[PDB]
């Protein structure tokens, strides 16, 4: 575990991180995709091997010593709002389960169903929320990967309010 568990925020490219692991915003399928998926296919696309998995699972695929934990939010697109929000709390489970199963002390993570996902809605506080009630009982450093600058500032409020 991290010496003092905490959540921190950056606005960079995840396949540029600086943790022990990094959570995929994956399709169901295991295809390149696009987004966050296409910057974990060009920099582990080992990872995508056998890497298929169901909305609101997680499936870890090692790129040398390295794990990519594949993690499928619901498309709110093909979901209701009701069942989406279950499913995109289930993959956050999900992510916590592998991230304490791996022993690692840090993770890189992206806000998932909040891109091209997201139905075309503002989901930030949705699942950010998701993601602090699945992490908040690991003791992983948790790193979060935004792209959008007031995204970032939002994110960052949201981390301090709580300590
Ligand atoms: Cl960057
Ligand atoms: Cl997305
Ligand atoms: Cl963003």
């Amino acid at each position: 575990g991290a010496m003092a568990p905490s959540y921190r925020v950056k606005r960079m490219d995840i396949a540029k991180n600086d943790e022990e692991c990094v959570v995929n915003a994956a399709n169901p399928r295991g295809l390149p995709g696009d987004g966050v998926c296409k910057a974990v296919y060009k920099k582990w696309p080992e990872s995508f091997k056998n890497s298929a998995t169901p909305v609101g699972t997680a499936k870890t695929v090692m790129c040398g010593t390295y794990p990519v934990i594949h993690a499928v939010g619901p498309n709110f697109s093909n979901y209701t709002e009701s069942e989406g929000d279950r499913e995109l709390a289930a993959a956050y489970r999900e992510v916590a389960k592998e991230v304490t199963r791996l022993g690692v002390n840090s993770v890189a993570i992206p806000l998932l169903s909040t891109g091209v996902y997201s139905g075309g809605k503002d989901r930030l506080t949705q699942s950010l929320n998701h993601l602090f009630t699945a992490m908040d009982s690991t003791d992983a450093d948790v790193v979060i990967y935004c792209r959008d600058k007031e995204w970032e500032k939002k994110i960052s409020e949201a981390i301090q309010m709580r300590t």
